[PDB]
This record gives C-alpha cells, sequence and structure tokens, in this order.
DNA sequence: CCGACATCGCATCAGC
DNA sequence: GCTGATGCGA
DNA sequence: GTCGG
C-alpha cells in the first residue's frame, strides 16, 4: 500500500480522530476512526466507493458516507468547518504539548490562551510536566534515527551495569523489533533481588547515575517503579547539538520481567494475535503473567517464566523481535 | 438496542 | 492531613 | 463510530 493510494482518506480519518479525542472528548470515537484509518492504510487498492470500504473491519455506515463525500468532492464539509473554527482548532493544537490533554487544552482556550506564545506568557498556569512539554515542543515531535537509539542504548546499558552489574536492562518498543527510527526510548529494568513476592531505590539509583553523567536532563514523573523523562546525547565537538528525547524506564519484578519485555516489544497487532492464540490453547497472557484456565474459565497461579521463549513454549515457536510486526 | 471498546503509574485536584 | 478521583501518557 | 450479544 503506497501513501497516496488512499492517503486522502486516512488523513481525513486521522484528522477526524484527533478532534473526537481532543475537542469532543470521545475516546471511543477517536479509537474507531484510528482503527478505520489503519485497516484502510493496509488495503492494497485505490478505494472507489464507501460501499467498497464498508467491507473492511471497522469501517461502518458513517465512514462509508464520509468516503463517498470525500471521493466526489475532494473534501469533507464538517472537517472544513471544524478546521476553520478558532476555538476547536486551537484546543486540538494545544494538546500537541506533552502534559496538555483535552481537558487542560479546553481550559486554556476558555481563558484566551491559544498558542505556544500564549503558553509562553503564562508559565504560572502550567504544571511541571507541561512546562517541559512546552520547553521541548519541537524536539518531542522529531523521530529518532536508529543510529542515535543505538548510541542512547550504549549509554543506558553501560551506566546501568556500572550501578550494579546484576541489573538486567532491555530497550524494547519498535527499536527492539529493528525499526529504522523511534518516537522515544522505553527501557525495561529488573534485578535478582526484586520479585512480586518481595530495596525500593533500585530505580532511583539508575535514574541518578544517568543524571550524573548528564544523559537524563529533566524529569516528567518518577516513583518506585516508573520513571518518565527527557534525555540527550552528548554534543560531539563544535558539531550541532542533538535534540532532547523522551525516555521512560520501568522497574519490573524479575518473575514478570519477560512477560513485560514481550509486551513492551509488541507490535500491538502481534500482541492481540499472540494473546488470542494463547486463549485458544488455554492460557491467559497479560503484561505481567501467563496463567492457565481453568475448565470454565478460572485462571490459576502465574506460571514460572525465565525468558521470552518460555512464554512461546507454554502455548507452542520463538519468534525473534525482527518478525513481530504481525 | 445498547454496552464494550487497554490499563495502570504518577501527579495533582477535589472532598472531607 | 489523608483518601479517592481525574487527567495524562503510553 | 463500529461491532456484536
Ligand atoms: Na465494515
Ligand atoms: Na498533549
Amino acid at each position: 500500500p503506497q501513501e497516496t493510494l488512499n492517503g486522502g482518506i486516512t488523513d481525513m480519518l486521522t484528522e477526524l480522530a484527533n478532534f473526537e479525542k481532543n475537542v469532543s472528548q470521545a475516546i471511543h470515537k477517536y479509537n474507531a476512526y484510528r482503527k478505520a484509518a489503519s485497516v484502510i492504510a493496509k488495503y492494497p487498492h485505490k478505494i472507489k466507493s464507501g460501499a467498497e470500504a464498508k467491507k473492511l473491519p471497522g469501517v461502518g455506515t458513517k465512514i462509508a458516507e464520509k468516503i463517498d463525500e470525500f471521493l466526489a468532492t475532494g473534501k469533507l464539509r464538517k472537517l472544513e468547518k471544524i478546521r476553520q473554527d478558532d476555538t476547536s482548532s486551537s484546543i486540538n493544537f494545544l494538546t500537541r504539548v506533552s502534559g496538555i490533554g483535552p481537558s487542560a487544552a479546553r481550559k486554556f482556550v476558555d481563558e484566551g490562551i491559544k498558542t505556544l506564545e500564549d503558553l509562553r506568557k503564562n508559565e504560572d498556569k502550567l504544571n511541571h510536566h507541561q512546562r517541559i512539554g512546552l520547553k521541548y515542543f519541537g524536539d518531542f515531535e522529531k523521530r529518532i534515527p536508529r543510529e542515535e537509539m543505538l548510541q542512547m542504548q550504549d549509554i543506558v546499558l553501560n551506566e546501568v551495569k556500572k550501578v550494579d552489574s546484576e541489573y538486567i536492562a532491555t530497550v524494547c518498543g519498535s527499536f527492539r523489533r529493528g525499526a529504522e527510527s523511534s518516537g522515544d526510548m522505553d527501557v525495561l529494568l529488573t534485578h535478582p533481588s526484586f520479585t512480586s513476592e518481595s530495596q525500593p531505590k533500585l530505580l532511583h539509583q539508575v535514574v541518578e547515575q544517568l543524571q550524573k553523567v548528564h544523559f537524563i536532563t529533566d524529569t516528567l514523573s518518577k516513583g518506585e517503579t516508573k520513571f518518565m523523562g527527557v534525555c540527550q546525547l552528548p554534543s560531539k565537538n563544535d558539531e550541532k547539538e542533538y535534540p532532547h528525547r523522551r525516555i521512560d524506564i520501568r522497574l519490573i519484578p524479575k518473575d514478570q520481567y519477560y512477560c513485560g519485555v514481550l509486551y513492551f516489544t509488541g507490535s500491538d497487532i502481534f500482541n492481540k494475535n499472540m494473546r488470542a492464540h494463547a486463549l485458544e490453547k488455554g492460557f491467559t497472557i497479560n503484561e505481567y503473567t501467563i496463567r492457565p484456565l481453568g475448565v470454565t474459565g478460572v485462571a490459576g497461579e502465574p506460571l514460572p517464566v525465565d525468558s521470552e521463549k518460555d512464554i512461546f513454549d507454554y502455548i507452542q515457536k520463538y519468534r525473534e523481535p525482527k518478525d513481530r510486526s504481525e
């Protein structure tokens, strides 16, 4: 499926999704539009009618009508109208700021605050998260080349091992699956001394070392198990400075680590398929555990898991991250 | 016809 | 001051 | 908005 095959339709649908989420506050309509957009992005034919589209799983009566209008007129009256609406287009736009969701964007626009400039003049009304989102607005919308992720990973695995050589850290997300760029870095962390059935500074000490070497530059949120923040690679000589990047780090108990790694590696499609297959073969897989059902349909104890492969074993053949797109 | 549609950790607000 | 709700991101 | 019990 090439971009311009049905790119007009998927852009329209993604645009409609964003308004549902950010303006109408209708999360289930946002997911419906996104799902319609995904199944269409995949369909290897230029769509000629709404009826043709309606066949796809997640395209219903109203999206088929919208496609027809778009097809015959090259636009959509309702999207054209909302696009030109000052209140709505500003609410939608403010939410591109990390930490500003539908509800904060609504309040800001209510009181006349509509642009990054306006937010700039109003630091007093921004929480800590929002100030950082505003501060790195542009950097946060940049993709991360794989080569930079590898440099980031070097730093993270080096500094973790240097804190305590018994830690295990895995960079997951699409980077682990071999993607060519990434949106952020997601690091999963464990230690032999941390299990479900069981100190509480294991995460702090890693975040602390990454700040000591000045890799982590800012903190969005941090508790005993999850850290969310901002990092940057060292600038190499008088060459231009790297953009600031999003990095999350989570500490997972050892006996849940590999269910964690499998999940946060994905992709999403893969996960759903794999959790289907596992139901079908009699076990339940969430992010934490795998458990047997149950003559109808009672889940018993979490089964021991010691690698990713162990999970495949329980349900029957290890697929490497590379081939986990679907 | 009408309810489901990811799920949870952390930060902060609302209520007492 | 504490407890539960909500907003947010992923 | 779409699906399905
Ligand atoms: Na359909
Ligand atoms: Na936002």
